């Protein structure tokens, strides 16, 4: 089963809850409501992940530092959080963009279907910068 191999290769990069010396500690990978300390961010994921047709609208956000970080830190964290809904599990790829938008209309958009590509990894992005992300992401079957 190659479909089944394609997202168990995004299922074990992406589920890995460290990377580049930072990692997941008390779920701001995930969630939280916690106060912010003037030096964190909250970035809010807003989007559906709809499954055989149906929409579910997964609540989750990432809390972290401000400082430059890379896109390949970006990319990992924000599909970490989607992993913790239930993206790339079973043996059917999903399809769809996660986007990040930035606080003045920028966007970096991430293709649900694929890693991502090598020459995007060190692109510097001020986390402060964010606005939240977005996402509308397809699993066209359930698991059977
Ligand atoms: C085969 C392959 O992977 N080739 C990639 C390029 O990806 C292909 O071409 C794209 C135009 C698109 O059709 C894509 O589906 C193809 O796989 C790749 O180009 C980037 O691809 C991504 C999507 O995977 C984005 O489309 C990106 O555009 C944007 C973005 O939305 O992310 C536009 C945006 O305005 C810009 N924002 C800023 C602030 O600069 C960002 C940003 O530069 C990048 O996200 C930072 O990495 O890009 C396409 O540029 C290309 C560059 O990675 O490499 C191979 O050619």
């Amino acid at each position: 089963n190659s479909e089944k191999a394609l997202v168990k290769k995004l299922y074990d990069r992406y589920s890995k809850d460290t990377i580049n010396g930072k990692s997941n500690k008390s779920r701001n990978w995930v969630y939280s409501e916690r106060p912010l300390n003037e030096n964190q961010v909250r970035i809010h994921l807003e989007g559906t992940y709809t499954v055989a047709g149906r929409v579910y609208t997964p609540k989750r956000n990432i809390t972290l530092n401000k400082e430059v970080v890379t896109l390949k830190e970006l990319d990992h964290i924000i599909r970490f959080a989607h992993i913790s809904y239930g993206l790339y599990m079973g043996e059917h790829l999903p399809k769809g963009n996660i986007v990040i938008n930035t606080k003045n209309g920028g966007k970096y958009t991430l293709e649900s279907h694929k890693e991502l590509q090598k020459n995007r990894e060190n692109v510097e992005i001020n986390t402060d910068d964010i606005k939240n992300v977005t996402f509308e992401l397809v699993k066209s079957v359930n698991d059977i």
